[PDB]
């Protein structure tokens, strides 16, 4: 599709099943979602916001769903405001900025 | 143009003199830069992200030049760490998500 910027970006994703509202946020290098259960190993991480810094458990090729389209990368979760899909997620399914 | 989220999309704006590097925002309500000391009236608000709150400082009807397209809206000046061109501008020059 194409969105417009008037309202946010919201989205459904599908991730392990369930479905979630999702921000599609150009400005987020990573995704990052807030608190869920993921199977299999995660990796602490900290990341870095305007506000300062959190701790998120790092998931590796997990797929998601974003609006119709599949992508498989590295989920962050933690305690995000909002789910955001980050740039790794962005560009796997095509998405640019057009102006 | 359309611009490919590989990497940060940043672009040249200039607000006044300065010119500076900011990013298109789709996950950012409103256009926030980094320290700069603006004329006129302004009202003090808190913004919050990943990592918690910082304050701001909001000021009315700047006119601000984002890749050569003109756009002139509220602008958000605190401690952030990069300068984020968001929603309440980015419609204005025009600009969309597409996949
Ligand atoms: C509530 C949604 C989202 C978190 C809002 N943020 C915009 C967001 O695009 C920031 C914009 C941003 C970019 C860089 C530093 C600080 C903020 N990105 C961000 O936090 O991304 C994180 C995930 O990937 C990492 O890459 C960038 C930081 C990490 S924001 O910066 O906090 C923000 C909030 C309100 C306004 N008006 C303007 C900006």
């Amino acid at each position: 599709p194409q969105i417009t910027l008037w309202k946010r970006p919201l989205v459904t994703i599908r991730i392990g099943g369930q479905l979630k509202e999702a921000l599609l946020d150009t400005g987020a290098d990573d995704t990052v979602l807030e608190e869920m259960n993921l199977p299999g190993k995660w990796k602490p991480k900290m990341i870095g916001g305007i506000g300062g810094f959190i701790k998120v458990r790092q998931y590796d090729q997990i797929p998601i769903e974003i609006c119709g389209h599949k992508a498989i990368g590295t989920v962050l979760v933690g305690p995000t405001p909002v789910n955001i899909i980050g740039r790794n997620l962005l560009t796997q399914i095509g998405c640019t900025l057009n102006f």
